[PDB]
Order: C-alpha cells, then sequence, then structure tokens
C-alpha cells in the first residue's frame, strides 16, 4: 500500500459551531417578515403564516439577513424578482466566513496546528461558485495549500449524514488523516417574499434559521493528546418510496426555491422503521449481543419540522425524551439544514458532560444520526459514544 | 471494523464514453459560432478567434447545441442576457442522459449485473439542481435504491483527478463495494456569443467540448471475473502558488462565465516539476528502486489548452511521444472539462490492446493522471497499469 491506511473508527475529535449575531425570535417573526416583505396586506396569508410560526416548535433563529440588509436590497424582499447574482455575492462570502468561524473553534479545541488538517470537507446549500468555498474556507484558515479539499454543493438538508459518510472513508483509509469537515447554511439564498402562490416557502420561512458546524474527524486518536467523542461505525443511504418529488430544490434566477408535492413525514416516519432495522441488524449480526432496542440508543435526528419529528417518534414508539436533544436544537436555532445534526451532536455531548453522564450520548453506548432531504434521500449513521471519566 | 474494509488497490475496472451526436468541426467553427450569433460584422474580433481556432490544436468537437436548437432559444445566442434558467432547464436534463450513455457503456464492459454497483460520484461543471444529477442518474439506470451516491457540483477542470481520489477511498474502505464515478459536461451551460469585452469566453469557445465518461472502480477484482485497467495509488491535491484569480468561474443570471487572470501555462509549467519529483518520491522512498524517469511513466494529462501541453512538456524535458494519447483526445474532442482525462484514459488503454504492447499504459508500468482547474488547483494521481496477455 503506497498510501498507509489507518486502523481504528473514524472518531469526531472536536465540534465547533457558529451563528450570525442578529437573532429574530418566532414570536416576532411574522410582523418583521410581512413587515419587511411590504405584505401586512395579505391578512389571510399572514394569519396562515402565524399559525405556521406558533406550531413550529421553532423559538428563535439566527439570521444573517438583518432588516437593515434587506431594506438595502429590495430585490429580496420582492418576490420572484430576479435576484440570484445578488443571493450569490452575499453567499459567496458569508457562507465560508460562517464555517470559518465553526472551524476555528473545532480547531482550538482540538488543540493541534491547524496544519495538521490533511482534509478538508465542505457542504453547503446555500450558493456555487468556482474556487468554492471550500478553496475559500481552506484561504480564510491559512490551511496547507496540498489540503485535498471536496465541496458538496446543494446537497440539501441530508447533508450532515453525506458529510460523515464520506470523511468516515477518508480518515479511516489515510494514516494519519485529519479531515476538518464544515456545513455552512445562510438562508439569503432562499429568502423571498411571501406568495399564496408558493405556499411551500411559507414553511421554509417559518423553519430554515442559518448556521455552520464544524469537526475534526480522524482515525487513531493519539492516547492523552486527542480526544474522541463519537466513533462513525456504519453508514446507509437510501431513496425513500414512492417519494419522487417530494423534496425539490432549484437554483434559478429568482434564487433557490423549494418545492414540497409530498407528505414527507408520512413518507420518513412509514419507512424509517424497516431502515433502522436493517441498519442494526447489520451493525449486530446474529450468528452474539441483540441490537439495543431504540430507548436504548440516542438520537441525533434532522429537524426537518415538528411533524417529522412527531410522526417518527409515534411510529417507532419512541419514549418522550429521546428526541429532547434533538428538539432542543431545532427550538433555539430552527432547522439550518446540513448543519443542524452536527449542533445536535454537539449539544448532546455538552449535556452529557454537564449532567455527568457515562458516555458522551446520554449515558447510551451505541446511538443514530439521520439526516432526510431531496431524493427522498435518508442517510443513516450509527455511531459509538465514548465513555466520560 | 462493523463495516470491512478491503485489501487491494482501488482498479478501473471498465471505462465507458458517451458524446452528442452532432459534430463541429473545428474548420467550420469560426462561421457557424458567428453565424449563429449574429457576429458576422465584428470582423476584428471574427479573425481573432480564427487565429484561435487555428492554433486550438482541436480538429472537431461534439456539442448538444445545434443550429436548430439556437435557432429556437436566442438568448442563448445572444450576449450576456439572462438565460440561466433555460440552460438550467436543459442541462439538468441532458448532463445525465448523457452520463447515462456513459455508465451503460461501462456496465456492460464490465459484465456484472448493475445492483452490484454500492457507491455512485457524478461530476459536473453544467448545472444544479436538488435532487442532484446522481439522482437522475441513478433513475435513469434503475440501480438499487440504496445506491450511497455523492455529487461534485461545480468542479471546473480537476475533477477527473478529484474523482478517482474520492473513488480511491470508497472503494479500498469498503470491502464488496463498486464505485460508478461519471463527469458528465455539457457547454450550453456556458454558451454565449462573442464579445470584446470577454476574450476569455472566446478561448472557452475555441476548446470547449461536450462528452461523459464513467468508470466502475473497486479493490480486489474478482480473478478470470473482473478485469483491473489502471490501479491508483497515490494521489496529491496542491493549490499553485501565486495563483489567485487565475481560473474563475460564475453561475450567474448569464449562465456560467469564466475569467482568466493569470498566465495560466506558466503558472502549471512552472510548479509541475516540483509536484510530481515530490509525488514520485513519495510513491519510490528511498531507506530501494529509484523512481521511473517521466520519459518513462504513461501520462494522462488534462489538456486544457495547447499551451499548457506545450509548456509542461518543454519545461519537464517531456519526449515528443509522451503527450500523444493526450494530444489526441484534444484533437478529436477539445477539451470536455472533468470527463477529458478519462477519455485519455480509455484511449490509452484501447491503444495499447490494439498495438500489443506489454501493459494498459503504452507498455510502461507507472504512470501519472493531472487535472488542472480553479485554484488554481493541481490533482495528481500515481497510477500503475496492468501488464497485458
Amino acid at each position: 500500500r503506497k498510501m498507509e491506511r489507518a486502523e481504528g473508527p473514524a472518531s469526531v475529535l472536536a465540534i465547533g459551531t457558529a451563528v450570525p449575531p442578529n437573532v429574530v425570535y418566532q414570536k416576532d417573526y411574522p410582523d418583521f417578515y410581512f413587515g419587511v416583505t411590504n405584505s401586512n396586506h395579505k391578512t389571510e396569508l399572514k394569519d396562515k403564516f402565524q399559525r405556521m410560526c406558533d406550531k413550529s416548535c421553532v423559538s428563535k433563529r439566527h439570521l444573517y439577513l438583518t432588516e437593515e440588509i434587506l431594506k438595502a436590497n429590495p430585490s429580496l424582499c420582492a418576490y420572484w424578482e430576479p435576484s440570484l447574482d445578488l443571493r450569490q455575492d452575499i453567499v459567496v462570502v458569508e457562507v465560508p466566513k460562517l464555517g470559518k468561524q465553526a472551524a476555528s473553534a473545532a480547531i482550538k479545541e482540538w488543540g493541534q496546528p491547524k496544519s495538521k488538517i490533511t482534509h478538508l470537507i465542505f457542504c453547503t446549500t446555500s450558493g456555487v461558485d468556482m474556487p468554492g468555498a471550500d478553496w475559500a474556507l481552506a484561504k480564510l484558515l491559512g490551511l496547507r495549500s496540498s489540503v485535498k479539499r471536496l465541496v458538496l454543493y446543494m446537497q440539501g438538508c441530508y447533508g450532515g449524514g453525506t458529510v460523515l459518510r464520506i470523511a468516515k472513508d477518508l480518515a479511516e483509509n489515510n494514516k494519519g488523516a485529519r479531515v476538518l469537515v464544515v456545513c455552512s447554511e445562510i438562508t439569503a439564498i432562499t429568502f423571498r417574499g411571501p406568495s399564496d402562490t408558493h405556499l411551500d416557502s411559507l414553511v421554509g420561512q417559518a423553519l430554515f434559521g442559518d448556521g455552520a458546524s464544524a469537526l475534526i474527524v480522524g482515525s487513531d486518536p493519539v492516547p492523552a493528546v486527542e480526544r474522541a467523542w463519537f466513533e462513525l461505525h456504519w453508514t446507509g443511504s437510501d431513496i425513500l418510496p414512492n417519494s419522487d418529488g417530494a423534496i425539490d430544490g432549484h437554483l434559478k434566477e429568482v434564487g433557490l426555491t423549494f418545492h414540497l408535492m409530498k407528505d414527507v413525514p408520512a413518507i420518513i416516519s412509514k419507512n424509517i422503521g424497516g431502515i433502522l432495522k436493517d441498519a442494526l441488524a447489520k451493525v449486530f449480526p446474529a450468528a452474539a449481543p441483540p441490537p439495543p432496542t431504540y430507548n436504548d440508543l440516542f438520537w441525533i435526528t434532522h429537524p426537518g419540522g415538528p411533524a417529522i419529528l412527531d410522526q417518527v417518534e409515534d411510529r417507532l414508539g419512541l419514549r418522550k425524551d429521546k428526541l429532547a436533544s434533538t428538539r432542543a436544537v431545532l427550538d433555539q436555532f430552527g432547522n439550518m439544514s446540513s448543519a443542524t445534526v452536527l449542533f445536535i451532536m454537539d449539544e448532546m455531548r455538552k449535556r452529557s458532560v454537564e449532567q455527568q453522564l457515562g458516555t458522551t450520548g446520554e449515558g447510551h453506548e451505541w446511538g443514530l444520526l439521520l439526516g432526510f432531504g431531496p431524493g427522498l434521500t435518508c442517510e443513516t449513521v450509527v455511531l459509538r459514544s465514548v465513555p466520560l471519566v
């Protein structure tokens, strides 16, 4: 082997997060949104949106777009006005910048010099460019010029699973590799005024927030030097049946536009049990210990919306505390697309340390990270926690 | 290890290619281009473009865009008219379709049923969508719903190296994995009328062609069942010094636009020697056989333009036959962005079989695949050929 491979499982060695400083509380969002888009006269539409926010299970969100920025760029406040060039000019700069803030936090926690990063995966649904956000982030951080980069554009809400799926193989197949994984999402690419033609875009206006998360992933952590928090053990991807057109997203001259053509919560909740039962059977094969029960796993579930969480919890019979870490991130940050599951991973390990639980996964040994997005694609990662003190 | 890994080097087990049926001969292109864009009056500009075509070392190209299609969509023939939505509507369909033709050829050669494909990498610089070209191709082929997909968008001309870099780790770290790798490029995303404001776009009009290439990549080929053609042994990526802005590409409301701000052939040729010397020192370390000389390697070099090839050949002292396979593909297909190096790989193995040479790499054991693109990024892959009969 001309490139030596690693031995142990790919492991999360650090996690950083970053959000835009400007907060909008959900109780204020209907007035803010319909006010800044000159849409207060659309009284019926505004009451529909109010109900959406009331049921969103989102208390606040961090948003790059401020009233000041929107007032300065009225094509963003319009509905269906040509705006892509303006949106790109924003997010091609701001997405790597936010990712840099998260990456610097992860690197500081990790403790090694930044030149030990050998690989970079940058995932975003906000903007595209050449060179890409991966190159821009490498420049902002001053990574080695020979860092092996990969940019994952237009991924959508399953991308947090995808980056782990890829980072697993990069770390395990390359001795000494240390992979910087960044997911950065900024809703300036999709923000638009309200319309009763496109009630789909209203859902996103209630749920989507901004944020970036960064990991250091590597195999064979140096004893007493690096610290593993979660291990990546099994990965799977599935296109769910009868889901054509469930979630479409098009990059148009008016920006990024989303379309929901099917009952996404019903498709996810109806199919997830068989996916997880299969995954757990592969990880714990009979020939031998049986799979843990769902209530004895920890759960890092992409919170696409509250209905997905409610219907998954109901269909699988999950105890009401299993999705608590997931719901906490949804409540405080909204749906941050691909970045969200890494925020939940951070929330979970932090709660576990603070409450002196016996593992980084809320006291459980094994766990599941799930991403859902266009496809309809389900990304499944089986994780192992690490024991605490 | 909950997912068993493979043992041997990631190997190319099959290669397919596909091009649009419509051919434009370079001798005809100046009249065709300036005629279809209502630009024959721009006499000085047309003579500049004629000289570019005369020096291009491209004899013909395959192009999706025909006179009939251009006549039906005049915004494509204009210069700097809003056109992105139209271009996307085309390439979001035609890029996966062309990739399907190449993938079916590779699968037929491979000989295994298509459901043995476990992973898919789809690389394109032409269009973006959600779900992406990877999903569309999986649908067109009828791959397994659980195929592990990755879409590499807005890569540019280094992408043929990138896909091998990634496919190497997917194949080697997953026992039984068989990776379908597709690069598909269609210039409808960048085609625009001529302007003396943007002489950069004229270069692309002389050189860029359409095409798709597909590989099956896997470790541990089944003896007497699967056939290895090349082995992937070492990979490297470098951002070349003093190359900021050398190649920029922006997805705008007028489509994809390229900008060349530095002497790309000089930057590549001045830096490539140190990159290759380092790579070969890593593959053949002293502690032991010395690296082959450049003339005893086979060369699969992205032909970004004839000046890159001429200056690399001159600076490295390459014998004039070393780049023959590379120049043959440039001559017959033009620069097909990320797909081009896989066409060259196919041309080289086919010539080697036809001429009864002793290896798939023109009789040489070791070789180099080089991609160059925005960054300025250089992707280096050290390859081993396979002995023939």
